[PDB]
């Protein structure tokens, strides 16, 4: 047990809930783990595996992102702020990626696991790129019922932090997918509260939040750290009862353990 891992420990000994993180820091490719091979409901986490999967797919389909996309009334589920405004009209794999990553669009995100086949789509993705733990089983919205003990829709964070990196950082997509990926990241527009709060301002960083039933609270992150090789970090966090409320707060001080102790 390191004074990091100590830590960590500590603050979810106070958090009340149960906390998982994995740090890959690429300066050196050492890990810091804590809970970090039990598994947790990914929730919109998820999200970057299956548009990681669609740029795969943008590789040998050249013009795939640029495809039309019908949105109808009965594909809108419980949040939806980019597909609502094109109803009865269309959206682009490139569209729907973004609004997935970048909004945590539901219905987007659906887009992408039917061009995919279904979650087990997603599934056979990670799969192909090395991650024998992530597993997708169904759509949006129920994969974020995050029930205690359920596999369902699950991952551990030692996984989900090597496929970040394997697909962020390293060759698991083409140079432009990857930094297509990496843009997206980027611009997400719901990350400040979470992992990003307990890093230094001078860093600057991409992720994609995830939410749920149980408090179900997640990021999952590469950051560049000023004057440092970037890392990959990723936060899971989930409580006991069902209505428990998001803690982001607990991602934030998790992060800046981790940066404290770089
Ligand atoms: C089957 C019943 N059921 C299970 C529970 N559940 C969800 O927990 N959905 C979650 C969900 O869709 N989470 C999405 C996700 O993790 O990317 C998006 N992230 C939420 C956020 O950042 O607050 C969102 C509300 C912007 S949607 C959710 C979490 C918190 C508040 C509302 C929704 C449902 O949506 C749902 O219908
Ligand atoms: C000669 C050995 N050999 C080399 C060629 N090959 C493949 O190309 N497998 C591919 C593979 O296993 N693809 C996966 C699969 O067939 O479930 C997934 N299906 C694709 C799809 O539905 O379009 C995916 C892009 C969502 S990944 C692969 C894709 C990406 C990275 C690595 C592998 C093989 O699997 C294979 O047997």
């Amino acid at each position: 047990t390191s004074a990091v891992q100590q830590k960590l420990a500590a603050l979810e000994k106070s958090s009340g809930g149960r906390l998982g993180v994995a740090l890959i820091d690429t300066a050196d490719n050492t890990q810091v783990l804590y809970r970090g091979d039990e598994r947790f409901p990914m929730c919109g986490t998820s999200k970057v595996m299956a548009a990681a999967a669609v740029l795969k797919q943008s590789e040998t389909q050249k013009q795939l992102l640029n495809q039309p996309v019908e949105i109808k009334p009965a594909d809108l589920v419980n949040y939806n702020p980019i597909a609502e405004k094109h109803v009865n009209g269309t959206m682009t794999l490139a569209e729907l990626s973004a609004a997935a990553l970048q909004y945590s669009d539901n219905t987007a995100m659906n887009k992408l696991i039917a061009q995919l086949g279904g979650p087990g789509g997603v599934t056979a993705f990670a799969r192909a790129i090395g991650d024998e733990t992530f597993r997708l089983d169904r759509t949006e919205p129920t994969l974020n019922t995050a029930i205690p003990g359920d596999p369902r829709d699950t991952t551990t964070p030692r996984a989900m932090a090597q496929t970040l990196r394997q697909l962020t950082l390293g060759h698991a997509l083409g140079e432009t997918q990857r930094a297509q990926l990496v843009t997206w990241l980027k611009g997400n527009t719901t990350g400040a509260a979470s992992i990003r709060a307990g890093l230094p301002t001078s860093w600057t960083a991409g992720d994609k939040t995830g939410s749920g039933d149980y408090g179900t609270t997640n990021d999952i992150a590469v950051i560049w750290p000023q004057g440092r090789a970037p890392l990959v970090l990723v936060t899971y966090f989930t409580q006991p009862q069902q209505n428990a409320e998001s803690r982001r707060d607990v991602l934030a001080s998790a992060a800046r353990i981790i940066a404290e102790g770089l």
